[PDB]
DNA sequence: TCGACGGATCC
DNA sequence: GCTGATGCGG
DNA sequence: GGATCCGTCGAACGCATCAGC
């Protein structure tokens, strides 16, 4: 079925106005995304922080348009060590962070440009492009090792400051999180291994799935659709892009959105409103 | 994702 | 720059 | 033996690299 995201709630559970708007977008090709007008949409969304995944663009090749952003002038990027048109993330912020770091501090998992950590006054923001398990599940063994190192890293982070994690986590947690769960139980993104790890991630850190916390029974809300088979026109998709929050931020949570109608990738953007 | 393939298994 | 083939992705 | 179940098998879309020139 087709999905309509409800209007933005911009007041917190205590009536306080949202002060921080974070948008996250797996652009799947930063340069093509910009050519497909992605930055225009960004300028109208006007986030305070913009997190990008699957940029597929080395630092040298960053399009000129990106410095034309004066509302997101503090920009951080991470590309793979050696694979050239692969993976990649970026973090653009209105205000300068206190401290920015790349990767999770584990050599094996910090070579594919997947993680940026940005520390702000009252929280830490992580954006991540989690490794796909791969066609025929060839990288599933590696993915399970990623899941554990990433969980352990995030647990340490969240022990020192409240944590926001966003981006393409490359799993649909539960059957409500994709249109065809039955046919996908042996495909990347919906293996029991990947689903288990996501559950362990929520419990171990701990983290809450912002969108599920507010809309725990809302079906057909997805963030990705294959380019093939006209999937997006039929809303045959997966919810792969999340905002995961420390529990102590839940009273700061105003809304967690899915921007279904913004085009330019095979993912749509998602947006978090917090009252900090 | 989808429909074409098998190879069982059924009124 | 242009073709044609390969890597990758849920 | 002619339908109807199943689990496989394959090739689409899009971006970006690579090889070669």
């Amino acid at each position: 079925a087709l999905y309509e995201d409800p209007p933005d709630q911009k007041t917190s559970p205590s009536g306080k106005p949202a002060t921080l708007k974070i948008c996250s977008w797996n652009v799947d090709g930063l340069r093509a995304w910009i050519k497909k007008k992605g930055l225009d949409w960004v300028k109208e969304e006007a986030p305070d922080i913009l997190c990008l995944q699957q940029t597929k663009c080395s630092e040298n090749k960053l399009p000129a348009e990106l410095q034309e952003l004066p509302g997101l002038s503090h920009q951080y990027w991470s590309a793979p060590s050696d694979k050239e048109g692969y993976s990649g993330v970026g973090l653009l912020s209105r205000q300068a962070p206190l401290k920015v770091s790349y990767g999770i501090g584990d050599e094996e998992h910090d070579q594919e440009g997947r993680v940026i950590v940005a520390e702000f006054d009252s929280f830490v923001l992580v954006t991540a492009y989690v490794p796909n398990a791969g066609r025929g599940l060839v990288r599933l063994e590696y993915r399970q090792r990623w899941d554990e190192a990433f969980r352990k890293f995030l647990k340490g982070l969240a022990s020192r400051k409240p944590l926001v994690l966003c981006g393409n986590l490359n799993v649909a947690h539960e059957e409500i999180d994709l249109r065809n769960p039955k046919g996908n139980k042996k495909n990347a993104g919906f293996t029991p291994q990947e689903r288990q790890g996501f559950g362990e991630l929520l419990q171990a850190v701990p983290l809450a799935d912002s969108f599920r916390h507010l809309y725990p029974n809302t079906p057909y809300a997805y963030t990705f659709w294959t380019y093939m088979m006209n999937a997006r026109s039929k809303n045959v998709g997966w919810r792969l892009d999340y905002f995961l929050l420390s529990h102590s931020l839940l009273p700061a949570l105003c809304d967690s959105k899915i921007r279904s109608k913004a085009l330019g990738s095979d993912h749509c953007p998602i947006t978090l409103y917090l009252a900090l």
